[PDB]
């Protein structure tokens, strides 16, 4: 077994064009992964109180009660887009593809090597490293997907972004049903309101464990694993950006009068009156026929409540949102159109070289134009009978419940069988690539994490732990704990995930908004002297496609 | 940060900041990632309008609704998640040697949690700037249209393509079992009352 | 029911798939969405107007 | 060799539906077991005298004087139910199956580790731990059950119930003949009564040997071993109870008369009488035909002495009884149909942080009404003449043989050739599978321990001891005691236990007793926010059977 | 249809007959008979 | 009757068999009957009667 090498690293991007502009992408992403000793070789499963943020009246955003179970098995996540891509490839994809069509995915685990440390305290005291060449590694593969999932993306507890860079898997942990109720008030609702954790409904109790539910793997140095091909079935990804409205659609009107010089004044105009124009409207009151009012075949987005934070069994959580953009530059609702918050560090983008610990982040705005302007909008009486009066019209200035800051737009929920929609793009590096499914008997239509959702099959979790190293005592008569050789073990872990893509051409006159560098990118995308390194975050949809 | 030692108020706290936390969120003005806050795939059923008693050509009728559980035992909305209420006797249950006759019933509570607690929501300002002030925040206490009773709860729609759903289970014995199906080129997800 | 939304290109109103809704002549035109229809002379309308 | 891993983990519960409804269940149960170099490489011959509590005359039950002789070879012993089923799957087969046959058997012990312990006397002192890769492990297997059998579940000295929590072995040792005489005695009887140890017949000596009667195997890391598939010969277990006494058997009276209107007071009246109604009797005195008169096919379960404490050439010891239940709920003789009673600790049930050194049990009260009340009987004169007259009747409350507390119902055994019984339930976990069976021309009908008792064939023993290692000196020609090296070694166990099972269907039209989840056992069956495990005892046959 | 595994370690919600139950499924001196309301859906399932 | 098969796939049949009862319908004339109950929709406070 212990001379040899068992496997090779290969952090390599391959692209393999086809015929009739078809390529087929092929990341590899080996990295060497480290891992500790779990501190329990026992299952516990704690609560979490946060009972004196949410008192305070005011505070009820910040509930961070919930309740998991820790497990000894050590996880490990590589559903990440930076984890594959480099800066200098993305370029490529987005600048050149219009369509991805994620396809395989398999992993490989070599070159296990598991060491003991020996404290001999003598003067400083010192450390002495050794190699405990029949200690064991206990990986495992859930490929009946039968646990619950937890995609560490969310928590940037995935992989290191830079291959160079020795990473480390995250202590799994996972969900119990966790009972509570809990009462809005402001800063001046007078009283107690009511907030409480009764505990757990005897009937949602899943307690999972890994040793009971999968086969396990032990592997020595001389071993080597790998999980075979999984194949996922999803729709296509566009790398394409809708930026039609309901203004931006149909015959626009005939211009009777055409400028006769230059002048970004010199509008055309059309030379008809408003209630004498010929067309259609989905009224039956008016003759007025306006970009507004003019009959369009259906709606482009919705338009949701915000920051309707909602509530059930577990406790109040913020209402999701399918959103684009829906403004001028720098003009935009930040929250109306669910704009997307990241928050990493050090290993996952972030100045290599930084200090303190505070995570650094960026609110991915997207190019689509689904999204809205919530302060431009207005609800008038059936008679119309403009110009509009005061009692004859719900704006958005206007409060809803006697209080200022709320709105109508706040509790406003438009969304009829006459939306169209366009799902959320990838965000990369950080950003997530394939979330599982629900499991509900009615689905969502896609999902705010990833673009990739697989229905029937996914592939299945990738669980690490450390085998106990037991001393010459050991009692299982004994509660203490098994005080057991610290050990830990150092694996190499590869990846390889398929990526088959369309090329695209061009159709217009006007070039297309590419990715460059700048006088003002060029270091971002560099060590440095010391070697500082980072990823930055990069619009993934930038190029036109016509909506209708 | 995880308890030594054993008891029910013994809690594992995280041990690190609210405005310091690492993840993912679905708001591009706050920092504070929470349970609350943190961004989830989707949304498990949805909020409508409580006793939304429309009507058309044929005259008023209630709003239907695919509701779970949502709430603490014994602590539930009976009519914002939609429970059922069946009344039958003697023929299709109740004691057989009864007298009189006035139906028996019992209104049908699921094990799902898909269902809402309207008493506990809220909508506040694209600010956030909490702790949230009143002006800032329209709560489930507070009337809508000047009368008490009312709530924007009462008025309230939050579906979206993103609501995820679980049909209506069986209710046995009385409960249907089968149901036809409406003749309209666009048709409801799921019946309420047949699986 | 006027629900005159709006987004980056400007305000536009709300379509409605709807039916009737009401005792004849006893409609809210608008709440079920009634389409309106203008034409001249070479799609309908008295050719001699 | 010693590179490379030579196992798997697998602690699965799975489930394979057949046709006609047959399941075949197949348990694993891979645990990994750590044991310790033996104290002395001799036999001993140890003899147990506690003749300072048999002295009291008062105490006789308490008699542990007994001779064993300890063996260095370290036993295996995996003979419970605990070790093979969760909570979480007990439930699967006691709620849905009917009957259970237990199948196949198979062992399998890898991944063999073995380190030396140097104690460096420097300071604290400390120690280092290293690995002696060339040491070894004798597994032996009694594939001729040639030794005699010691089931380790009477003594909860059987492997972990925890798979995530390593276990131990148990030190092998037997009995070897002693002969004694002990003479009962109250706090009264005068004088010194009569209690000695003799010694051995010298006809009645066997001194077994592993060394000498079974093929040994050294393994080192490298190697393995697996036992081959052992099948048993076993009567079918019955998943269900009887509740049928003698007094609901058959064709009961005819009602002449019945209540028109309710009232748990209204009772329907037969309207005929006792000395004048057709029908059977086993008397021929009387005319009189009752519910306890009238003649029956046979008797149900059997009346025996209880605490007939016996005694032969070894010393007293208690008459075992099958018996289940006899008696309104909490009202029963716990004694009288004998109740099992079950002590074990921290690895075999029992809160895992717990403190001190006390066992916890419970006494399994079956479901199956076979038991009696001795509290409800009569001997009366053949004469019958009742009312009857006291110098005619010997009751429950009537000493025998001039005392108080005793009975003839103390005394009494009813087990006639029309006896109809029921074999003693799986007792889960804690309780034992199977059981070897009695090398007696003559056998017993059943076993009180074990619900399958293997008859002509059992699978063998699994003795596992740690090879000697010895230092630069060693005098076979000294006694000392072989100065060696202190060695242990950790090793992976693996087991697949087989059974075969049919399911249950529904013939009633009240539904059945089964197993589920309270508000008040939740937390009996998950971890805690330290990790205190444990596993509660559960009543198996739970569901109606129709006797006759 | 299909039969359910065990996937847990904790007892999943089954029905039973209680001492509450008993005289809800039997009929009585008279021969009064009734069909109560029992939940279906119980038995937990993981969403994602 | 519960029939299982391969791969833990049962095949449940209930059959019932229930003796139905009928009498003579009052008229052998088809009927167009209005309901009107406007005398509990008129306590301006019941509408959902």
């Amino acid at each position: 077994g212990v001379g040899i090498s068992t496997g090779t690293f290969n952090n390599q991007t391959e692209f393999k064009f086809l015929e009739n502009g078809w390529v087929e992408i092929t990341a590899n992403s080996s990295r060497l992964v480290h891992l500790n000793m779990p501190e329990s070789e026992n299952y516990k499963r704690v609560v979490v109180n946060n009972m004196d943020k949410t008192a305070v009246k005011g505070n009820m955003a910040l509930d961070d009660i919930h309740v998991e179970i820790v497990t000894p098995w050590s996880l490990v996540d590589a559903n990440a887009w930076g984890v594959w891509f480099n800066p200098g490839d993305w370029q490529l994809i987005v600048n050149t593809m219009s369509e991805l069509h994620l396809v395989s995915f398999e992993q490989e685990i070599f070159n296990v090597v598991l060491k003991t440390v020996s404290e001999s305290a003598t003067q400083p005291p010192t450390k002495v490293y050794n190699n405990d060449l029949t200690a064991s590694l206990m990986v495992a593969l859930d490929s009946n997907n039968t646990m619950p999932f937890t995609p560490a993306a969310m928590r940037s507890e995935t992989l290191g972004f830079y291959p160079w860079k020795p990473t480390i898997p995250t202590p799994w942990r996972y969900y119990f049903q966790w009972d509570r109720t809990l009462i809005p008030s402001h800063t001046g609702t007078s009283g107690t309101p009511t907030n409480v954790y009764h505990g757990t409904d005897p009937d949602d109790v899943q307690f999972y464990t890994i040793e009971n539910s999968v086969p396990v793997h032990l592997l020595r140095t001389g071993d080597e694993f790998a999980t075979g091909t999984f194949f996922f079935d999803c729709k296509p990804c566009r790398l394409t950006h809708t930026w039609q409205t309901n203004r931006a659609l149909g015959l626009p009107p005939f211009l009777n009068s055409l400028p006769q010089s230059e002048g970004a004044t010199n509008f055309g105009d059309i030379g008809v009156q408003q209630d004498k124009r010929r067309g259609v409207t989905q009224m039956g009151n008016t003759d007025y026929i306006t970009e507004a009012t003019i009959m369009r075949p259906a709606e482009v987005g919705y338009s949701a409540p915000y920051y309707s934070f909602e509530a059930s069994t577990q406790g109040p959580f913020k209402t999701p949102i399918a959103a684009g953009r829906g403004g001028a530059q720098t003009d935009e609702n930040q929250a109306a159109d669910g704009d997307p918050r990241y928050a990493f560090g050090r290993q996952h983008g972030q100045k290599t070289t930084t200090t303190g610990e505070t995570p650094e982040r960026f609110t991915y705005i997207a190019h689509q134009d689904t999204g809205r302007y919530p302060e431009g909008d207005w609800i008038q009486n059936i008679n119309f009978n403009l110009p509009v009066t005061n009692d004859n019209v719900l704006l958005p200035t206007d409060p809803i419940g006697g209080k200022t800051g709320i709105n109508y737009t706040n509790i406003f929920n438009t969304y009829g069988p006459l939306t169209a929609l366009n799902n959320v793009p990838p965000v990369y590096p950080n950003g997530q690539i394939w979330d599982k499914e629900f499991d509900t008997d009615l689905k969502p239509r896609l999902h705010i994490n990833a673009p990739f959702v697989c229905q029937n099959n996914c592939p299945g979790q990738l669980f690490v732990k450390v085998a106990p190293n037991l001393t010459n005592q050991y009692d299982p008569d004994a509660s203490a704990n098994m005080s057991r050789i610290v050990t830990y073990s150092d694996f190499w872990w590869k990846g390889k995930l398929v990526f088959k893509a369309k090329l695209r051409a061009s159709h217009t006159w006007n070039p297309i908004q590419q990715m460059s560098i700048n006088v003002d990118n060029q270091f971002n995308y560099v060590p440095n002297n010391i070697g500082a390194m980072k990823i930055v975050y990069e619009k993934s949809q930038l190029a036109p496609r016509k909506l209708y």
